């Protein structure tokens, strides 16, 4: 049902934890999905940009879908991101991944073998039919801005949910006063995008860390107070392109084994030291896990390549 | 050998041609290849953007450059793109390929999941000791420029051969500047690159249409005559983003089907009688293949999702 | 639980129905899996020998697993067939499958690439901690013959479930006087097992087809007339290799296409004839679907060897 | 070309060398490869059952037939074993195969999930239009005897070269009597399959060993002295399901890493010391390599499932 995905205003793109081998630690990942219930969390999506969706194999993508919906599936809404720049891989995946029972799909548009325009329709109606779906439009990642034309075009597919908008607050406006369900992707304008700009919510990396405090953000009014306070967590977490930062604060808070799938490598010891002086200024009793939070030394981090 | 590789001016960035039900069509593909043979080309890239490697699986994609070496290996380099923003499908296909006897590897950046600067370091050294390569800098596709930096910290690398730059001129200069070999990755600035800036070849979408001509603009002294008269075929191929232009004009031209694999659809039909008039401008006796060229109806066009 | 598996006397090896181009007909499938569970089966073995599982690529066996779960997990067991001759595959699907949430595994010994007794359980021991597992011996497919005193070795892990047992009664009872549970993989003994040489109940072909007809044999003491009425129809469900008699049957009941994937092939008219008399000998009401039992032309199949 | 194929006496089922990860090792596999050339061995089967092709996925399988045509593949005949219990894959991996270069394939009937005759004709009549064929009976591994009647209906299609048989002498001499060309199956049948039988040759594990001696065999006339004083090495190489024993011989002999793929596992030490016996029995200077043999311990195998 799509007015159930319409509904959700706080959904977290969860991270993927892993073993040292680099195969998926599932006893992690299910701690961390039920730290987001516990704390109010609506929606995951699984296996997306900060789930690391890009470095697994498909048949690992599906399965963490399969087992999230099996698990949780009562709980939370479970979004799988089945999205490709391949059409045919896109179809697959997310007819599977429905197939499995999740809830919704999120879709974004052709990375790197960006297409035209009407490519981009072409390659949408491919899998629009198949159930709920979020368009994620990010073109700092994708190379291509999917334009609003596009999207009116799309959403008059009832299984268009809405959109993940990362291009700002004016475009979110824009969708938003034409009636199109939109989440900001950007944590560090989710607060006016909620208030100011019509979004009706976010899917977000920072509620990975804080979610009792993002769902503050998103359900009890403006608090631009609670935001600048998250500010500076919100900068750390992409100093380096996410998940760098996020993979490395869930080793330091203990919840996550310190192990990276390359190309990703962890913050520099500085950085890490910054994350352990943030925790302690909004408080540790804010962030996931029951764990001291952690510096760590170098020589804790596992690279893999051949995950 | 790094050197051969470093040496080559003139590499075709090959389409791959299709089949009504989506699979490749070989047939046609050797065609093309020996055109290119017949034309001097004096490389190839398999799979590259314009031979949608994005859209293969890894063992069609594996199976192509084995292919395209074992018939053609000892009349042309054999470059396989095997790059991948995932280090762990890079280090598959590349060791794969080569293998497979592909004599260098093309590896872009990881694109959409992009990583940190030490990340990329980190990627790029996974591949480097398996053979000769190319490094790919294509940020308006990637959502990431490689800086110079970069490239010079691994260019001591014997086995760098050294960049497909698409940034511009400025860039290549600096690169060569830096005793860095540069291929030109834009048809539209390859000759400047070329006889100005020190690039030493280009990696070329239009060879696919005019391999002698291109092959003429690299090799036979600065040519502003031969470079402005390719400059409105240059601009028609990449009105949509490549390869929507090449997979059009090849198949108007007959040597290749009117099969697109989704995401990428054709040109229109108004588009399309702008070709059949740059052909007879240029001369037909300059385009690949003899069929007469044709406007084609947009209901000749096969989409496939489901390849 | 081991112990909610040991429990189960009627499982379903369901048969896999497809579209016209060859791919899984979901529709048709949840119709099978409602008619057995209205019927009283109490398991359903996904994608086993009957299943097809042979000729389904890993992802779309995987997905049917996941798909059954939760459809169908609260009303009937799910039991995936993630065995494999290849330790490898059977490893992963294995603890995929259990990540989807089946409630158990049923592996065959490796098959064509026949182990030692001691590669035997080196390959069991792989997979038998992952969850409750059924061991399936078939020595005329798999060409080798699982020994007693391996599955006497393997009974030590308290995952097996027991032994899905083709070789005959006298294997049946010496594993059954031994404290093993088995479910006879023999339609034609699965009786005289139940009731004379202990078997728990049976892995079912004929129940696809008649499955209040199993369940009562399986529950309500000796019936050999109710025995010999079923023989004609076992007989004729494997007058060639299964699934070739299922998939002949479920298309003449109306309850599934007429779609086979190559290998298989259906079988000729004068046997489908024959089933139309067995049906009314029978009784039509017995069997699944309400749709009348149709002869079919040869014409009506379609054979795919592209799925 | 289906003429050279059925030229060839001695083809050798190589075995496929892992890396302790589990990988394949291509330079110990380059080297076997050069030592059966060097010994004149006429063609290999790549990925055969003594290659573990059963072990394999279809991207390396269709990897190593590409890598074995481009490195050896003006030297010896390259058949890449590309059958499949499923047509589909079968359709796949043998236009991939012959894509790459191979020059003939190996298909077994479909093992496991068997089919009717008619569907066997099916199978075989949907791969044998893709180029020379030698189809592979074994009934002990597949469950199925391919009866002469199915050869004989597809053996006036111009691409199947003729049979590998398993069964024995008297089916050798019934397809010979019938003019179908026949390699044999069996080591310890195969000089009186040639001498006697009318056999053109043998398709060879023990050919791994000792290709010197094996190309004696079959090229030099009748010689039962050297034919048994073979014999003993191999029955030592079927004291368990072949490629146990090769894996074995191979690794003491020190031309391949002592590494296997589950399911198999090595032959306990008082098999390895037989086999340091019949090396000097037999001669050093006729086995492969040059290293002293060794008896190796236990726990110098490595045993691998997640390859
Ligand atoms: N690396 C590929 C494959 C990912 C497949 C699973 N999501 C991509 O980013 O498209
Ligand atoms: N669509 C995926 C997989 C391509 C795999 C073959 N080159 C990507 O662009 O990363
Ligand atoms: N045809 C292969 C692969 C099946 C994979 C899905 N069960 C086999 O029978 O082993
Ligand atoms: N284990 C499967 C797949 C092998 C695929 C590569 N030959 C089989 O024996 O059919
Ligand atoms: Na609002
Ligand atoms: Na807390
Ligand atoms: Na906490
Ligand atoms: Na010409
Ligand atoms: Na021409
Ligand atoms: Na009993
Ligand atoms: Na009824
Ligand atoms: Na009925
Ligand atoms: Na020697
Ligand atoms: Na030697």
């Amino acid at each position: 049902n799509t007015d159930d995905i319409k509904a959700l205003r706080v959904i977290t793109a969860i991270k993927t934890p892993y073993l040292p081998d680099g195969r998926f630690d599932l006893e992690a990942y299910d701690d961390l999905v039920n730290i987001q219930i516990q704390n109010g969390a609506e929606g995951v999506i699984v296996g997306g940009t900060t789930g690391e969706g890009q470095l697994m194999s498909w048949d690992e993508h599906i399965m963490l879908i399969g087992h999230t919906v099996n698990c949780f599936g009562g709980s939370i809404k479970v979004i799988g991101n089945t999205g490709s720049n391949s059409t045919r891989e896109a179809i697959h995946a997310t007819e599977q991944g429905f197939a499995v029972g999740m809830h919704a799909a999120l879709h974004i548009n052709p990375y790197y073998g960006k297409t035209s325009i009407e490519g981009l329709i072409a390659h949408f109606q491919s899998v629009l039919h198949m159930g709920p779906t979020i368009i994620y439009n990010v073109p700092g990642r994708t190379g291509q801005d999917i334009p609003p034309r596009a999207i009116f075009k799309l959403s008059q597919n009832p299984n268009l949910a809405g959109v993940k908008e990362c291009v700002g607050n004016k475009r979110v406006e824009e969708y938003t006063e034409n009636g199109v369900v939109v989440w900001s992707g950007n944590d560090d304008e989710c607060h006016d995008s909620r208030w100011d700009y019509g979004a009706t919510g976010v899917i977000s990396v920072t509620s990975n860390l804080v979610p009792g405090l993002m769902r503050k953000l998103m359900f009890e009014g403006r608090n631009s107070s609670l935001n600048s306070k998250l500010l500076p967590l919100m900068a750390w977490l992409f100093h380096e392109p996410n998940p760098i930062g996020i993979n490395t604060a869930l080793a330091q808070l203990g919840v996550s084994r310190p192990v990276f799938r390359l190309p990703y490598v962890p913050l520099p010891l500085s950085k890490r030291l910054e994350f352990v002086k943030l925790v302690k200024e909004i408080g540790r009793e804010h962030f996931v896990g029951e764990k001291d939070v952690q510096a760590l030394d170098d020589d804790d981090f596992i690279l893999i390549g051949r995950y």
